[PDB]
């Protein structure tokens, strides 16, 4: 238990339960993790946020201890549009129809898709260390193909990645965690947190969900994004983009997708809330207050 | 493992970079045949007998592949770059007394072949490249559609030991799925099962898999840089050239090779990627006519 003073809830939805740690009081704030992690990646910043907010730390649909909806040929329940609908249902179970939202990695993709589809749900939005899925794929030249190979590899038709990942999943997940930190090793993480990530990744069913998520990320999610950029749609919700310091700035890019956005680099690799918990917490608290 | 070249001799040829295994048959003008990934010299077994009626045919395992030695690699993947492989095979051919010869390559072996022609054109009378575009052209094309369709160029090029460790759990599944994936029908039916077993046994050796990853790492880095120098100088291969590709293989490929070669002809064949196994009579005929 990495969340002192937080409850544990499975929240019912039409697509399956969402697991969350729930703590604090005040305005509601939902925190969404990404790959290859779970809700526990927020354990270092959740307490400072809970000083001021009611904090709901949720496992994404099919991740962690959340239920795994059956997928289909277009990967629908693991599209960011579907994940956002499911988390909107979960927040309604708690009586939250207007809330603050911060996401990281895949959870940040859920979050900006939520803001594009249903802006009235959000008071404020923070996205951590991402650009829109459309922008990634538009940037996908030799240098990007090499640097972020896993967007194409994990999106290969089943069972190719599932088969490869089964041989030594501990090694793959630990290498991903290490490779995207400033330090290049696991020293930025709490070993208890790494064990949560390892345990989740050890399950073949959980890994299949992850591949479905990246398949959606290459196909429907991209198409959904393309419709908005073609329509000139921008997020109206007050928005914060944080990114790890370790091409146009991320702020230059999000200003093209959002009409009220501020942003800043954090001295950190990808995993801002774990590598740079103090700076990340401070920036979020200032933003959401 | 089957002998798929009835009556061909066998040689290990010493070079400064390690031994090259070859099957050798026929008589006449010398013709070197180079395989690619994830195969070995035996992929030429359905066309080599026909070629051997007209040529002295040398069917070699690439450096580090099949039964050729595996040089230790380095931080720039040097021995598995196509420039280094071409230098090594030039040495091997010199050991046989061939300093000017005909060359046909497929897949990685075709990349060795056009690099050989760019670096050392005087070594070649004529050259054929099967189902490839230049490495520079593949990476230039890179966008979302190609990243998704041809993922393995970026996957196998990731820093060791990532692809090595992913390939280790079930290597048979991966090599068979690749072989099947690039044929016209998408299954293994085009291959002789005895040839598949050669490919499988090679891929079952972690040292051989590491070489393959080093080949793709070179393919992403030094090989691409070597190509980039030539295209930005407008260097074109002067050696008479044939480009043969499968209609369900690459991707107009002739238009691409006309930018890289000043005397090139080409044709498609109805086939997936593996032209000499999927379309042996047509491939043999095209080669015999071109080299004759
Ligand atoms: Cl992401
Ligand atoms: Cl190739
Ligand atoms: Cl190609």
């Amino acid at each position: 238990d990495l969340f002192p003073g937080f409850g544990s809830e499975w929240i019912n939805t039409s697509s399956g339960r969402i697991f969350a740690r729930v703590g604090g009081d005040g305005p509601p704030l939902l925190l969404l993790h990404g790959f290859p992690q779970t809700h526990v990646m927020w354990h270092r910043v959740a307490p400072k946020l809970a000083e001021r907010f009611k904090v709901i730390v949720a496992d994404l649909p099919g991740y962690g201890w959340s239920d795994m909806p059956e997928s289909d040929e277009q990967h629908t329940p693991y599209t960011k549009r579907a994940m956002a609908k499911q988390l909107i249902e979960a927040m309604e179970q708690l009586g939250h129809v207007h809330f603050a939202l911060a996401g990281h990695d895949r959870g940040a993709r859920v979050s900006y898709r939520l803001a594009l589809d249903s802006p009235g749900r959000l008071s404020k939005l923070a996205v951590l260390d991402i650009l829109p899925t459309y922008e990634y794929w538009q940037r996908m030249n030799r240098a990007y193909a090499l640097k972020i190979y896993h967007w194409s590899f994990l999106a290969q038709p089943a069972p190719l990645p599932e088969n490869l990942l089964g041989g030594d999943p501990d090694f793959y997940v630990k290498a991903k965690l290490a490779s995207w930190t400033r330090a290049g090793d696991l020293s930025a993480f709490d070993p208890r947190a790494v064990e949560h990530y390892r345990i989740a990744f050890a399950d073949p069913m959980r890994r299949h969900v992850m591949c479905e998520d990246y398949r959606a990320g290459a196909y429907a999610d991209f198409e959904h994004d393309k419709i908005d950029v073609e329509a000139g749609n921008k997020i109206p919700v007050p928005m914060l983009a944080l990114w790890g310091a370790s091409a146009a700035t991320p702020l230059d890019v999000w200003r093209k997708w959002a009409s009220d956005v501020q942003g800043a680099p954090i001295e950190s690799g990808h995993f801002l809330p774990e590598e740079a918990p103090d700076q990340t917490a401070e920036a979020l608290v200032r933003f959401f207050s």
